[PDB]
């Protein structure tokens, strides 16, 4: 999988630069996900893609951070490997069943107590925030989930972040369809051009859609 | 050119998500890039790169950069943007008039007072920071190296011991030939830093010193 000129140009990338330095748990993850669910494994975060995001929110000095779409976790336990240990991250996930595949991994590299898994959909989550009491403020927002929700999801986050923090989107360049379509993705082409248009005119943000992984937009809140 | 799938792709994250948040002195410096060394204008740092490193310096806070290989002046420019009024840049390239291109529209922006362009092959200037012991703490934030392949290891000792810690290094064309092969081996075991490769522009590779 991938959207570069060639598939041996990604592999030289997860061969040279990424699995030698990847953590032994994530590993673990990535195996135990294709062993469980096949093809769909590839709803992970890709391995460069997360390694962009360790250094990422090590670069931000990131501490508090919320995960929307947890799946087997890959992207969760990157965060949590990458957070200082008072780092926190609240994950939203309807699939605890998928979660519960790589907590063990999770509990091995020692980071379980930096996470508050919540078994949900992340609207209603999400709702609540706003409408709780205490004041909820995020350093980093990924938004990994159920993409017809991902503009009501920017609409929310762009709340909770803190103003300087990152509200990041994966899957922004769809398979290249953002502009061409593989049948069985074509329901969420739509979604996502839908998105692209949404914060591509956004004046609350600054942004940067990075052709790693299938496309990434970092949205660095400025208002 | 591009190393996504198709050019289609790239120009669409150029048309969506760039142009429309370029800051019109940047577009100034790429026509007239073109306009003086006409295809040579493919060795800017393309403008999806541009907002990329851009945002970068702003979540690190970036003060102080150093720039290897400036051209014309796009990611120089991007750099002197993102930077704080207050931000300074060294910039170096043997080819001044290259750098004269894109200095009106500099100028133009406000921002030439953040930059010191040094006319000179990199190697020696280098030198004569890693001489001067004292401002050897005086250290840069971020070092993008964009210049000559086959010095790009030579760079990466000098460039380890004038960044920070805790900043980067940031190698263009790491997806390009030889001297790149040899810098990505070399890099992915150096226990001095941590890197992440982008399959972004031709291939940028971030390293963050921690040793
Ligand atoms: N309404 C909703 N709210 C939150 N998550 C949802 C959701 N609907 C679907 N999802 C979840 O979105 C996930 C997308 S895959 C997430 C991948 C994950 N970031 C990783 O690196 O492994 C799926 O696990 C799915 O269960
Ligand atoms: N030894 C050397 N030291 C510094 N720069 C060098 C060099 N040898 C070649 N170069 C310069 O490296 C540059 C590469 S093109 C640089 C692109 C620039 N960052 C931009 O965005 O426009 C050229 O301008 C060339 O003059
Ligand atoms: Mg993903």
């Amino acid at each position: 999988k991938t959207i570069l000129q060639s598939e041996a140009l990604q592999k030289y990338i997860f061969d040279t630069n990424v699995y030698p330095r990847e953590h032994e748990q994530l590993k673990r993850i990535r195996d135990a996900t294709f062993k469980k669910y096949g093809y769909r494994a590839e709803l992970s975060v890709p391995p460069d893609e997360g390694l962009f995001l360790s250094m990422l929110l090590k670069l931000m000095n990131a501490k508090k951070t919320l995960e929307i779409g947890v799946f087997t976790g890959y992207s969760l336990l990157t965060t949590a490997l990458a957070l200082p240990h008072d780092g926190q991250i609240v994950a939203i996930d309807p699939n605890r069943e998928a979660f519960e595949v790589g907590l063990p991994f999770i509990q091995k590299a020692g980071v379980e107590h930096k996470i508050n898994f919540i078994e949900s959909d992340a609207i209603s989550v999400l709702n609540e925030m706003l409408s709780d009491k205490l004041k909820m403020e995020f350093d980093f927002v990924f938004v990994d989930a159920d993409k017809p929700n991902y503009i009501n999801y920017h609409e929310q986050a762009i709340k909770l972040v803190k103003v300087g923090g990152v509200i990041a989107y994966d899957n922004t360049l769809w398979y290249g369809s953002v502009v061409s379509v593989p049948e069985r993705l074509r329901a969420s082409q739509k979604p996502i051009i839908e998105l692209n248009k949404y914060l591509a005119s956004d004046p609350r943000i600054e942004i940067t859609q990075i052709s790693i992984g299938d496309g990434v937009t970092l949205c660095r809140r400025i208002l």
